[PDB]
């Protein structure tokens, strides 16, 4: 079928607005332009609402009215220049919209144009427009119905998520590849069994944002929702290979299990080994990078899937790695080789893909067990509490 993707003029410029990602969103979608990619590509623009009652309707399907107001008074304080009184200080303080989560003059529409592009994709997926959808301007998977976090002030993936399974028994896959736990989808949907969740993410004392590991027992989900949110923490160092055998099995067993009307991914670029992070050691290498065997493995599934951004703070890796995920995208949903020079081709950010200027990341690459007994157990436990029957030789076979 047809692989749709979020952009148009206003939302490149709103996804370009803020200080933390600067013009990211701008190289992605050059770089997916300049390897002759978009003529391929169903263009789907962000959504719009006919009032802003009809637009606080649909944030506040997740999001308190509040919080909502007190983003937008943000917005509004850091566009009229002038200091924040203690009362307004002590109100942006109490949402987290601080620190971590500061203001700037477009915090809102910036916030709002991810929202916009997560739930244009989602639509276009229910109608069968398009059998795939990207949104590199989405992924947003810290925000809190209350809270900013790790600079996700609105959480596109959750009223992303929220609109399938309310379209017409609808159940969604998230699968969140980002070097951080997704907190955030996981906490909106632990009551929820219909939408199971899955991280794979770095987790030791400290690291940001602490979740999604031993608290000595895993917390998986809670009243209908138990056994329902999956997790796989791993340590520093973890490179292509041994990161796709730890996934491959949980990714085929959760698909033969749940079954899924949808799946959405989170495919932030944290990963990468040349993230300023230097935690992971993926890479974007097709002959093979893990997100690559990932989104490859999902893809086979043919589920109406949803692919969205997120983390990935080396910019010209974050679009090497992405333009290869959006190739791939093509190549298994339209059965169309999509070829791409191993030299960047001259573009308007050429530039910044020096001094090599090659599509491959500049990397050699050279427990889990326990993990995956545990993984097998929970989605034991999932199956019976949901009344799902599967063949429990086939998925003990997997791992
Ligand atoms: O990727 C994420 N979620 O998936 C994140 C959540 C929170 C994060 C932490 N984080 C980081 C920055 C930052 C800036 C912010 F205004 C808010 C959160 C931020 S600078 C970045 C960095 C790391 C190493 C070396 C230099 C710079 C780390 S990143
Ligand atoms: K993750
Ligand atoms: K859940
Ligand atoms: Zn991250």
């Amino acid at each position: 079928m047809s692989v749709g993707i979020v952009y148009g003029d206003q939302y490149r410029q709103l996804c370009c607005s803020s200080p933390k990602f600067g013009d990211r969103y701008a190289l992605v979608m050059d770089l997916i332009n300049a390897y002759k990619l978009i003529p391929e590509l169903s263009r789907v623009p962000p959504l719009q609402w006919d009032s802003p009652s009809r637009m606080y309707e649909a944030v506040t399907a997740f999001h308190s009215t509040e919080y909502v107001d007190a983003l937008k008074k943000l917005q509004m304080l850091h566009c009229e220049e002038k200091e924040l009184t203690a009362d307004d200080e002590l109100l942006m303080d109490s949402f987290s919209l601080n620190y971590d989560c500061p203001g700037f003059p477009s915090v809102f529409d910036y916030s709002l144009a991810a929202v916009q592009g997560s739930l244009a994709a989602a639509s276009a997926l229910i109608c069968r427009h398009c059998e795939v959808v990207i949104n590199w301007g989405g992924g947003w998977h810290h925000a809190k119905r209350s809270e900013a976090s790790g600079f996700c002030y609105l959480n596109d993936i959750v009223l992303a998520i929220h609109r399938l399974v309310s379209s017409t028994q609808t159940r969604v896959l998230y699968v969140d590849l980002d070097l951080h736990h997704g907190d955030g989808v996981e906490e909106a949907f632990w009551y929820s069994p219909r939408v199971v969740t899955f991280s794979v993410h770095h987790a030791s004392p400290g690291f940001f944002p602490g979740t999604g590991t031993w608290n000595p027992i895993f917390l998986n989900g809670a009243g209908r929702g138990r056994f329902s949110a999956f997790n796989l923490p791993l340590e520093e160092g973890i490179n292509d290979l041994d990161w796709s055998n730890a996934i491959g099995p949980i990714l085929d067993s959760l698909n033969i299990v749940i079954q899924p009307s949808y799946v959405v991914v989170q495919c932030g670029a944290d990963c990468l080994a040349t993230d300023p992070h230097r935690i992971f050691r993926l890479t974007n290498f097709y002959p093979l990078s893990g997100y690559l065997y990932a989104i490859k493995k999902i893809l086979s599934w043919k589920v109406p899937t949803l692919i969205l951004g997120g983390g990935g703070y080396n910019f010209p890796d974050t679009a090497r790695l992405w333009t290869r995920v959006t190739a791939l995208t093509i190549e298994e949903v339209k059965g169309k080789k999509m070829t791409i020079s191993p030299e960047i081709p001259e573009h308007s950010y050429f530039s910044r893909y020096g001094p090599d200027f090659e599509l491959d990341i500049d990397y050699f690459p050279h427990s889990i067990q326990k993990h995956h007994r545990r993984i097998l157990e929970q989605l034991r436990n999932y199956a019976d509490l949901n009344k799902l029957i599967y063949d429990y030789d086939q998925v003990y076979q997997l791992y």
